[PDB]
Parts: C-alpha cells; sequence; structure tokens
C-alpha cells in the first residue's frame, strides 16, 4: 500500500494530568484554532511533496487524501494542493459540482480500489475529524506523522485518541518556536562498512560493557530511532553514565556511578529546557538566583520564603564539621552572593553592609556585555579560593562564561560537581532564568545555554526512578516570560518569571 | 579488474628503519628482520589481525558468489613459505581461516594439512574461483606483498604502524600515491611499549523505511549549500575524502572545520578578525598516546620550561628570557604594561599570573622578588594531598582566575581551572580554556595540560588517563586561514609518546632533562602567516 497520517493538534481549552491525548484539538469554525504556523506548513509541505527516485519499483509524487470536510477550508490559491494527486471523501457531491483537476471517493474501500489504480511513492492522510477516524477504526495508516501546538486555542473538531497497544511512537523531532508557540513534530506507528567492524574491534564485548542496568527495563528508550528532542541531551547522559559509569562510593560512606567531561547546549530562542519526564517546580530556585544578585549570604532570608535549598548546610552541626565553630546558623559565609557583588572583600557576618567592599563582577560582566561585547574575559566565577574554607560548601557551579555575536547572548556555566538524578535538572532551569535575566537588561535576545559538566554522577537508589524516566517520551519544552519592563539585574521580582504551557509527565521520587 | 570480483586485500604491519627528518607514509616500511618480526610481539596488531581476517558476514555472501559466477563460513589468508615458518606451529594453520601457502621448494607432498599449497599468483584464482570462502586476505611476507602490488590485484591494505624504530631486512614497497589514497584513519594505541594506528589504503579510479524521516526531520535545515564563510571545501579535498576519521587529532582539526565552515564573523580589540563559536570538548587517552599535533611540526622545550615556571611559583619573565623562551616577553614590555595601567609594574614583571596563583591565591602580590613564604592558599600543594588522601571528592581544583588580581595580571589567564577526577588509580584531568586560538595556541595548550597531568598523576602514585579540554570562546584567526586549510589536507601520524624520569616523587622537583618526547613522526612545521 504505503497510507501514511499527518495531522497537526493543539491543547484544549474548557492539578491537570498531561498525556498524549492532551494534543487533539484540529479546527475551530471550518478553519485552524491557531491562524498560522509558517514552520507546521512547511514541515507539513516538504513531508507531502517529497519523493525517493529508487524507493519506488520496491514526476512520481504523492497522493494527499483529504475531505469536504477539510478540501472546502481551503483556499483558491494553495488548491489543487500544489505539486500533489487530490482526492476528497465526500458523500454529498460528485465531480459535476468542483472545479479543480482531482480525482474523489465515497467509500472508505473506494480508496483501495483508486490506489491499486494509480503510480504514486507515498499516500498522505491530511484532515477530516471523521476522516482520521474511521481510518483507524479501519486498520489502514501506517505511521502518523503528528504536530504537536504546544499552545491553547479554542476548538469544536478532536483528533481521535490513539491506542497504547495499536500505536506506539519511534520518533520526536528537536523542538523549534514559530508564531510565538513552541511546536515539535513525533512519528507514530503500528566494503566501507566492514571497515567500521575492524576498527570497533578493541571495544566491550557483550558481558564487558561495565554495569548491571538492563535492556528489557529501557524497551521505550532502545526504540526510539530519531531522539533529535533536546531533553535527550540530559536523558542519554543518564543512560551513557547507568551503562558504562565507573562504581565509586563517596564522602558519606554511600555508592554513585561517576563519568567524567559532558557538554549540553540548549537553544533558548526556541525553547525553554525544562525537564518535561518528571514535574520539576521554579519558585524555589528564581528566589535562590533573586538572593544570588541581591548580594544575600543570609540562610534565613530564603528559609523564611520556604526556600529550603540550603537549610542542611547552615545547621548547627554542619558547620562544626566544616570547622566553622564561629558561625551562626544559616551564615552560608562567603558564597554565591557574596562573591558575585563583593569578591575579595573580607567577609565578617551575613547581616554586615558590604557596600563598595570588594569586586561587583556581576556590574562588570553587564558593563563588558554592552560596553564590549567582543570581548572574552566575560566570566562570572564564584570559586574564590581564599574563601572556600570560610563557605559552608565550596560553590557546586564554578563560572559562568558569555558570549555575545549579533545582538545575541550564549552563556557557558562549567559545574564541578553534577547529581545528575535531582540537581542538573534544576540547574539546567537556574542559568537558563539568568541567561534569560542577563540578555534582557542588556538589550540582547538569548541564545544557547551551554552546560559542561565535570564529575557527573547518578546516585545508585536513583537508579530505578532513572529507568522510568528514560522510558518516558518528552513533551514539547514550555516558554519562560520575564516581564518585558524590567531592565537593571536587582530590579528582578518572583511576579516577573512565568512558565508558559509547561506540559508534563507525573512527579517522580527519585528515592524509594 | 580481477581483485573486485574475488574480493582480495593486503594486511600488513610496518615498523620505522634505522637509518632535522623528513616524513612521508614511506617512513613506515620495515616488515621483518632475519625471517622474524622486527619488534617481538605486537598483541593488538595481533588481536587486529585476527578480527579482520577471520571477521565473516553471512547475509553479504550472495550478492559476492552471484557475482564470482557472472565473471562455518571463512576467509582465505595467502602467505609466503618463509611467512609460514615464521609461524609458532600451536598457531599452524591459522584457526577458522583457510590457509594458503606460495612456494616452489615445497608442494602438496609434504606438510600435515597445514593448508591448500599453490605455486603461482594465477593459480589462486583458481582456487577462489572454485571455493566457499568470504574475502581474501594476503599477509605476505614481501616477496608475496610486492609481486601481489605490481600485478593490480590488491583492493585495499589494513596497514597497521607501529610508531618505533626496529632493526629491519624486508621491507614493504613504497605504496604509489596515484594507485592508492588513505580512505580511513583509526584511534592511536600503546601497546608492548609503543604507539601504533590502523590505516585503510583503497585502489584509486586513476526495516529501510528508517530513511524518508531523516529527511523530513531535516526540512528546516539552512545549508543547500550558499557557502556561509568564504571557504571553497574543494580547497579541502583530502580532508573530506576519509570515510573514517577516528585519529583523536580529528577532534582539534574537526574544530578548525566547523569554525571555518560556521564559525560568527567578529574582529576584536586591536581589529584582527575571528570567526567563533562557544564551546566544544576534546577528551585525549593518555594512557594510550600524547596528543601532539601530528600534521605539524611543535617544539615542547619553551611550553615544559614555562610549565616548571609556574610550579616553582615565580612570574619573573626574566627566567625565561635567560632560557630563550620568548612566550611571554611581548607581555611584559614597558609598552604592554603601559597601556594595562600598570606603570608601577617593573618590565618582564608579568604580576600575580599562574605560578602566583598556584602556590599563593589571595596573598597581596607585591613583586617577582617577592619571596611569598606561607602567605596565601598553595593551591597546587592542597591538588596532591586531595588526590592522595581524598580521590573521591569532587572539589579537587586548581583555579588560575582570582577575580581580585584580574588587572594586576599582565593578561588574565586563558586555562581558568584544572579540575582532577581518580577512579581506580587512574587520574583524569579537566581544563577550562575561556579564550582560544586554534591556529596557533590550542596545540601548545593541549601538550601542556597534558603534560601537567603526567606530572600530578606521577607525585600521587597513578596511571594517567583522559586530558579533557573544554572550549569556551574558539576562534580561528582570519591570518591562519590559508595554513590551517594546508594543515587540514595533512593525514595524522601515530601520537609519538612521553616518558617523565620516574625518580621525580615531588611535584617541585621536575627539571628540563626530567622530560622525553619519544617517536614524534610529523609533518612538516607551518608559519600560519
Ligand atoms: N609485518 C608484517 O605484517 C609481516 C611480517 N612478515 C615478515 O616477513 C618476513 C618473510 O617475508 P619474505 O622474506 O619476503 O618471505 P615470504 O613470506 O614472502 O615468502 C617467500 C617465499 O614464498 C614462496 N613464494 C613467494 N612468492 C611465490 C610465488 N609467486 N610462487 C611460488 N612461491 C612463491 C617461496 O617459497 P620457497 O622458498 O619454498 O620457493 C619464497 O621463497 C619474515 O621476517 C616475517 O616475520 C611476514 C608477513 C607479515
Ligand atoms: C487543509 C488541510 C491541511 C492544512 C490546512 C487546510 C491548513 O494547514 C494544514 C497544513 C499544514 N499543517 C496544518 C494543517
Ligand atoms: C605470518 C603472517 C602474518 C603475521 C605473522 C606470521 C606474524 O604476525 C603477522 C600478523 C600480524 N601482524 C604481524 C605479522
Amino acid at each position: 500500500f504505503d497510507i501514511y497520517a499527518i495531522c497537526a493538534c493543539c491543547k484544549v481549552e474548557s492539578n491537570e494530568v498531561f498525556n498524549n491525548y492532551t494534543f487533539r484539538g484540529l479546527g475551530n469554525k471550518g478553519v485552524l484554532p491557531w491562524k498560522c504556523n509558517s514552520l507546521d506548513m512547511k514541515y507539513f509541505c516538504a513531508v507531502t511533496t517529497y519523493v525517493n527516485e529508487s524507493k519506488y519499483e520496491k514526476k512520481l509524487q504523492n497522493v494527499v487524501v483529504m475531505g469536504r470536510t477539510s478540501w472546502e477550508s481551503i483556499p483558491k490559491k494553495f488548491k489543487p494542493l500544489s505539486n500533489r494527486i487530490n482526492v476528497i471523501l465526500s458523500r454529498t457531491l460528485k465531480k459535476e459540482d468542483f472545479d479543480e483537476d482531482v480525482y474523489i471517493i465515497n467509500k472508505v474501500e473506494d480508496l483501495i480500489v483508486l490506489l491499486g489504480k494509480l503510480n504514486y511513492y507515498k499516500c498522505f492522510i491530511i484532515g477530516g475529524s471523521v476522516v482520521y477516524q474511521e481510518f483507524l477504526e479501519k486498520k489502514l495508516i501506517k505511521k502518523i506523522y503528528f504536530t504537536r501546538i504546544n499552545s491553547t486555542y479554542e476548538c469544536d473538531v478532536f483528533f481521535p485518541e490513539i491506542n497504547e497497544n495499536e500505536y506506539q511512537i519511534i520518533s520526536v523531532s528537536d523542538v523549534y518556536t514559530s508564531n510565538n508557540t513552541t511546536l515539535d513534530f513525533i512519528i507514530y506507528k503500528k566494503e566501507e562498512e566492514d571497515d567500521f567492524v575492524y576498527f570497533n574491534f578493541n571495544k566491550e564485548k557483550e558481558e564487558k560493557n561495565k554495569n548491571s542496568i538492563h535492556p528489557n527495563d529501557f524497551q521505550i528508550y532502545n526504540s526510539l530511532k530519531y531522539k533529535y528532542h533536546p531533553e535527550y541531551q540530559y536523558l542519554n547522559i543518564i543512560y551513557d553514565i547507568m551503562m558504562n559509569g565507573n562504581k565509586q562510593s563517596d564522602r558519606t560512606g554511600v555508592g554513585v556511578l561517576s563519568k567524567f567531561g559532558y557538554i549540553m547546549k540548549f537553544d533558548l530562542s526556541q525553547y525553554f529546557p525544562l525537564l518535561t519526564t518528571k514535574k520539576l517546580f521554579l519558585r524555589g530556585i528564581i528566589e535562590e538566583l533573586l538572593w544570588f544578585i541581591r548580594g544575600e549570604t543570609n540562610g534565613n532570608t530564603l528559609l523564611n520564603k520556604n526556600v529550603r535549598i540550603w537549610e542542611a548546610n547552615g545547621t548547627r552541626e554542619f558547620l562544626d564539621n566544616r570547622k566553622l565553630f564561629h558561625r551562626e546558623v544559616n551564615d552560608l559565609g562567603p558564597i554565591y552572593g557574596f562573591q558575585w557583588r563583593h569578591f575579595g572583600a573580607e567577609y565578617t557576618n551575613m547581616y554586615d553592609n558590604y557596600e563598595n567592599k570588594g569586586v561587583d563582577q556581576l556590574k562588570n560582566i553587564i558593563n563588558l556585555i554592552k560596553n564590549d561585547p567582543t570581548s572574552r574575559r566575560i566570566l562570572l566565577c564564584a570559586w574564590n579560593v581564599k574563601d572556600l574554607d570560610q563557605m559552608a560548601l565550596p560553590p557546586c557551579h564554578i563560572l559562568c562564561q558569555f558570549y555575545v555575536f549579533d545582538g545575541k547572548l550564549s552563556c557557558i556555566m562549567y559545574q564541578r560537581s553534577c547529581d545528575l538524578g535531582l540537581g542538573v535538572p534544576f540547574n539546567i532551569a537556574s542559568y537558563s532564568i539568568f541567561t534569560h535575566m542577563i540578555a534582557q537588561v542588556c538589550n540582547l535576545q538569548p541564545a544557547q545555554f551551554i552546560h559542561v559538566l565535570g564529575n557527573a554522577h547518578v546516585y545508585n537508589n536513583h537508579i530505578d526512578s532513572l529507568k522510568i524516566q528514560l522510558n518516558r517520551i518528552p513533551y514539547p519544552f514550555p516558554t519562560l516570560k520575564l516581564n518585558p519592563d524590567i531592565k537593571n539585574i536587582e530590579d528582578f521580582t518572583i511576579s516577573d518569571f512565568t512558565i508558559q504551557n509547561y506540559v508534563h509527565h507525573e512527579k517522580i521520587s527519585m528515592d524509594m
């Protein structure tokens, strides 16, 4: 045969449980719910008007089976769909009641009777509330090329549920922005080569591939053919460490799997990389970032806002094993906050007015982005080697470095100690926000947030949790709204931060 | 052409022979000495030799059985008779292979299995038109290799380069560049105390639905190829002509290509002009080689004195100038210190740079003559005590970027930090470089921190594993383009080895003589202008 569908589906207007079905809304008043989508249009056009030279025998053009439902909706300029063999499932009207150089049908089976008689490459099913429906009910559809507009609109029609048992995903594209929404494209479904083998003559065998994880558990992960969604930069590092990672016991007498040296790149112009295979929260961490800009080392400011990210490191007992016997509870010492605004100054306590003592890097980096964008000395370093001893712990995040090309701002953050299961997910969120923040106050469009992992580890009792995680297919990323009016780094407040269209899988306890 | 039909291939291993130096592929030719191998065993050369000559793919047979007609599956090894008698007997005949011997002085009627016996080339064709075999490998020795190539009967060659020198009496014959081009070069390994690599030469011309989707998911790609920077990739014939570029130098070369083809056009401070990208990782296995670029000449005396200088804690430019190392000469002149607003700084007093920070971070810099005794943090001593006593720590860092001192320094550090990592008494090292001159600087910086990782690894009684290099601002200078183009069409030679003098057990106690770069084989020096 060679029959395929191809839909575009947004989310429907009326705690929320998201699932594949979330994305159903197909039409609103005989048109799309969204007024236009350039990138979706282009994808659909490239898909439906591509033909491979060879692959026939086993010009040459594709079929596009729409219905009266759909056909009529299309303007006259595009019609009859450029470079395609159009077809129209209408009971109502015959070839006598239409203009263009089309073919008609009436029954579902009268497509079989037309197709067995025709020259083509591939057969695409373009649209119809019911034109998808009865095609699934009559197991006729091989793959579904399915676009997810990751925003919410009013609709009157849907796309029918999809049987987990009948159809499964085998490809997830890169995530894009276009027409002020994110979207991605997925696929549902029912002599110099032996040279490769010779060059692999020295790798692991079959039971030497270090670690006692299982294939059987990663059924759905190992299945996916193209893993181009950028959440897979995180997921494949979980998969690299799990399978190839060195077993170490640490300081505490616990147990991790560790590798050394990874780099993730996230394009903030196209999405906000808030991992989608588990629920994440950003109030906790946006408030940590504001606390940093304000220059605080005061455990209490965060505790009183029920941000407990540092509670553990402020206790009488934790400071005392650092040898900080002269340190008030929740006085974390010269940490992120102090080093950013007062680097070099002598630290006294967390209450002291430090104004105009030390190096205000944050101001410096910002003036350098504005004054000298082509500089290669735009670093923000929290690892003061004089003050490490004095900190409740040394910075986990060593440095941000900045790059400006064509009014556009990228950011590498180098991390010395990466807990892949809990921390990294938040860490990717934090320095992403900061990059938007610095971009806005510097009149620049965010480009890539770039994350270098040093000691990258997965804790032994996060593993069953992460297996569950690897086997969940990423949803399209959300977007981050910064209040456009804010234009100094100190003038930001929690309410200037909005996450739009966060579609996500169920919460997971990395634990127990 | 006869050999395409019967898939007849050559496989060989060649060392460098007993006699500045010129180096071509004709450097590697040494085949055998006194009817044995010039090296004792290799082992990995053996394992590679075993895997290839015994590798069979039973699906891809039928296409080749069809092809041969028109003109437990096993390969055929073809062998001169003295190469046969070099084989140690407990290994005769070569297991899981059809052994063919080539002799005039011996026949069928005096072996004991051991083989098929033939007495002529066009006599092997007889057998291959008759036999059930996958591919046919010609394993030598010299007299065989020779008569097989001058007959245009070899379709490719699986040439191992044994990057050491041994006594030789039989050689592989000069390959002609016109008849054979290298399509593929492999990872470098260390085996029985030599670097070695694997290269393929090729005879020149002088569910399959997982296929469309790629094209689809590729819809929004920028390049149909209105080439994004004015580089004509038809100037990189050889670079693009290689199928498998697995040599670890291709990690440096590949970045030059990524920057050349994809860089952002920027101009700097002085106006000089660059193409830039942000953020690369290179990893090198120091256990398997020493990553000193082979696509041009590099001297290490300068960068080694510098590293010893840093460890001594010095900041005196004179000390290096008095050893004819001019690295920091430009950064210490009245002129340069003056534009830095360091008018109260003596010429060649460069200030609180690498040496100072490693030995005395957070001390107040006075001058290059102040001995700063027990003043500021001795980081280097700290990282050496952390690796010995605290290897599981994720806090074993050394940082040269002291925000407080940046303006007092002749220039800010390019090598922000090193972080060490210790699994199973092996020591990996990561270095973050804020700014990266790919054409001039990064080559030395690769060798510089690889050299340091070895030094730590020795004084902490550990073996060196990975040198990991993180690039941030990665830029090729517009003047380095032509030269880097030339360099990209040179095929890397196997990396040399670095031997430190093993009596050194203190980081303080290394001296220029305690450092030996053995078997540096390389293309000729390129001026980047
Ligand atoms: N580096 C590497 O990869 C390899 C190294 N070697 C080394 O090479 C050396 C052996 O090579 P070399 O000295 O050239 O000897 P060969 O292995 O090439 O054998 C030569 C002998 O093979 C027979 N022979 C060769 N060609 C023909 C022909 N066309 N027709 C009939 N008989 C033929 C003759 O045997 P007869 O005397 O009975 O007439 C001849 O004397 C050793 O030192 C060995 O270790 C060997 C192979 C691979
Ligand atoms: C009729 C049929 C199909 C379409 C339209 C009308 C409008 O845009 C699409 C093509 C692009 N994907 C979305 C749907
Ligand atoms: C006969 C034929 C070939 C060989 C030998 C004997 C000894 O080992 C080699 C194969 C591996 N490279 C070295 C040469």
